[PDB]
């Protein structure tokens, strides 16, 4: 089913520290490039009084670079598709959640997600829109119960040096039953290329390539 | 200072869950290359009654090879050396800390090295030697007050397939001052190569690369 350059649709419903908002978003990929871009427009609670970046790692390992000898847990999902939920967990107290339920609609890729995140100190660098881009990363997926875990160390670059760190726990539960794979790594990098003065319009990328 | 071949020699004493323990090692390997291998005895508390696996993440960067454009830390800091501190943090509860000062005698790095481990179950795999060996991992290495920071996703294979999650911090402080590299990472992997039946000599190896 997967085919080499695919399309993104996707809507984002959340609210950050009783802050609510919405956002919908457009873009394409190639899943067997690992490469993706999507436009974002904020379509309420603009404009948004926290950091940005925070929300950037929800808007789909689909799109990442599998090599041969390893097994595509994602590419085996389609066309009926898979969800995952994630922990993110800022070391200032501040805890985002959020869930992905993705879809394919012929040659286009549906997200739907809810997005929550709280206990942001007023002070701290996502109320004060300080933070700059994530570092890359690298993902480490295992299997347990029967579905995929993805844990991943993470920091945000902050303004004036220094970092931010949040950890994130991801499960991916396919919806029909698939190949498992054995322990591998994703290699991310995830950028805001473009962005208008509020982001309420945002050009986000991410290049990503799977390993042993 | 750093010579292509150079030595190791350790001691570690400490004790995991109310067992004491001591273990002596002597090694070789190439920090340019950042590979290295070493011979390790337990010289008290033999037969250790939990899985060895826990002890190898503590018996030195130096041994890691960094590329022209990043930032030594650790190769930067000697003759005069550094020390560092780590938890290590297992999802079933179980927590180890430990720390290691590092000194140079001519050609051969002297570790110095308290262990100390609590609170595994005991169904657990640690306590009951059921762990296999760690998963390879990459560390991510920041800049905080003045010293390095690693942290880094760490996983141990089980036997029957399934996977055993720890979360390792570590906080490294050059002795004198260095230059401070920009965040990067450090490939590991790590082998028990050979070892006899209670694991009182084993050979280890560890591999690592770091970049951008």
């Amino acid at each position: 089913v997967i085919k080499p350059d695919m399309k993104i649709k996707l809507r984002m419903e959340g609210a950050v520290n009783g802050h609510p908002f919405a956002i919908e978003g457009v873009g394409l990929g190639k899943p067997f490039e690992g490469k993706q871009s999507m436009d974002l427009k904020v379509k309420e609670g603009g404009p948004l009084p926290f950091a940005y970046d925070i929300l950037t790692t929800v808007f789909n390992r689909v799109f990442a670079k599998y090599p041969e000898n390893i097994v595509d847990y994602f590419k085996q999902s389609f066309p009926e598709g898979y969800s995952w939920e994630r922990s993110m967990n800022y070391e200032d107290g501040g805890i985002c959640n959020a869930t992905n339920d993705i879809t394919l609609d012929g040659d286009c890729y549906i997200y739907e997600i809810r997005f929550r995140g709280t206990n942001f100190p007023a002070n701290g660098p996502v109320m004060q829109k300080r933070t700059v881009k994530w570092e890359p990363s690298t993902e480490n997926l295992y299997v347990r119960d029967g579905v995929l875990k993805g844990d991943v160390v993470m920091a945000l670059s902050l303004e004036g040096g220094g970092h931010y760190r949040c950890d994130f726990k991801t499960t991916y539960k396919a919806k029909k039953v698939v190949q498992l794979p054995d322990y591998h790594f994703v290699d991310h990098h995830i950028e805001i290329k473009s962005h208008d003065k509020d982001y309420s319009n945002v050009n986000l990328h991410e290049h990503a390539e799977a390993h042993s």
